[PDB]
C-alpha cells in the first residue's frame, strides 16, 4: 500500500489536500540529476538537460528521483505521497550522474525554467560561493514570479560562522534548512543570517531508481517540502505573488528556537495557505 512520509503530516501538508487542494496545474521545476520519469510513483510532464550525454527523463543518480518524489509522489495505493501530489512537475537536469554540475548548467536551467512559465523553482543544491549569473537568474526569475526554493547546506554549524551555500544565500531564494521527525534540527543543518524555514529532511523517504523508495538527509530533502508546500498554497490561492507565497510560509511557520538555528520555524502549510 501507500507510505505517508513524516514530513508529510509533520508541515500539516495532509490538513491541505484533505481541503482537496492538491497543487493542480502548478508548475514545478526540480533543478537536480534527473527524474526516473518511468518510476510508476512519479509523472514527469517535461524538462530539459543541461548536462553533457544525459538525457531530462532519466537519473543516474537517484537525487533528483528522491527530491521530486518529496515534491510530487503521486496519490495512489502504492509507494509514497508527496507534499503536492497533482503538480507539473519537470525535470531539469543540471546535475550530473555524480552529482554535481557548472554555474552555467544551474544558470540554464534557472532560465529554462523563468523561460518555460514555471511556478516553483527548486534548487537542492549548493556551493560554497555563487556566481554574478546565478544570483541575475534567481533574482529575474523571482522578480518574475517564481517561487525559488534552495537548500541551505549540509555545513552544519560551527560557533558563529554563516554556513549557507549559494544560491540559498540570495535574498531572492528561500533557504531551507533541516528538521527531524521530533522537530529537531539536525546537525548538519547550516545556520546563518539567511536561513528561513526548517522542513523535514532527517530520515526522508521518497521516491527512487530504479522504482524503489529509498531514505535520505539532507536540507536537499527538506527543500523539496517548501517547493511542495508554495505549490498546495497556489493551487488554494492562485493569484498571489512569488512575494506573497514567501510571506505565508515564512511568517506562519512553528517557531523552534534562534532564527540562526532554524529561521522562522517549522513550514506549517495549513496555516500558510488558510
Ligand atoms: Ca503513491
Ligand atoms: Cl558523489
Ligand atoms: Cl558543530
Ligand atoms: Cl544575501
Ligand atoms: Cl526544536
Ligand atoms: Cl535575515
Ligand atoms: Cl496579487
Ligand atoms: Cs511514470
Ligand atoms: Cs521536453
Ligand atoms: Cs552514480
Ligand atoms: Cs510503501
Ligand atoms: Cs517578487
Ligand atoms: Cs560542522
Ligand atoms: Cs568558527
Ligand atoms: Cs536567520
Ligand atoms: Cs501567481
Ligand atoms: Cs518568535
Ligand atoms: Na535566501
Amino acid at each position: 500500500a501507500q507510505t505517508v512520509p513524516y514530513g508529510i503530516p509533520l508541515i500539516k501538508a495532509d490538513k491541505v489536500q484533505a481541503q482537496g487542494f492538491k497543487g493542480a496545474n502548478v508548475k514545478v521545476a526540480v533543478l537536480d540529476t534527473g527524474i526516473q520519469a518511468s518510476h510508476p510513483d512519479l509523472n514527469v510532464v517535461g524538462g530539459a538537460s543541461f548536462v553533457a550525454g544525459e538525457a531530462y527523463n532519466t537519473d543516474g543518480n537517484g537525487h533528483g528521483t528522491h527530491v521530486a518524489g518529496t515534491v510530487a509522489a503521486l496519490d495512489n495505493t502504492t509507494g509514497v505521497l508527496g507534499v503536492a501530489p497533482s503538480v507539473s512537475l519537470y525535470a531539469v537536469k543540471v546535475l550530473n550522474s555524480s552529482g554535481s554540475g557548472s554555474y552555467s548548467g544551474i544558470v540554464s536551467g534557472i532560465e529554462w525554467a523563468t523561460t518555460n512559465g514555471m511556478d516553483v523553482i527548486n534548487m537542492s543544491l549548493g556551493g560554497a560561493s555563487g556566481s554574478t549569473a546565478m544570483k541575475q537568474a534567481v533574482d529575474n526569475a523571482y522578480a518574475r514570479g517564481v517561487v525559488v526554493v534552495a537548500a541551505a547546506g549540509n555545513s552544519g554549524n560551527s560557533g558563529s560562522t554563516n554556513t549557507i551555500g549559494y544560491p540559498a544565500k540570495y535574498d531572492s531564494v528561500i533557504a531551507v534548512g533541516a528538521v527531524d521527525s521530533n522537530s529537531n534540527r539536525a546537525s548538519f543543518s547550516s545556520v546563518g543570517a539567511e536561513l528561513e524555514v526548517m522542513a523535514p529532511g532527517a530520515g526522508v523517504y521518497s521516491t527512487y531508481p530504479t522504482n524503489t523508495y529509498a531514505t535520505l538527509n539532507g536540507t536537499s530533502m527538506a527543500s523539496p517540502h517548501v517547493a511542495g508546500a508554495a505549490a498546495l498554497i497556489l493551487s488554494k490561492h492562485p493569484n498571489l505573488s512569488a512575494s506573497q507565497v514567501r510571506n505565508r510560509l515564512s511568517s506562519t511557520a512553528t517557531y523552534l528556537g534562534s532564527s540562526f538555528y532554524y529561521g522562522k520555524g517549522l513550514i506549517n502549510v495549513e496555516a500558510a495557505a488558510q
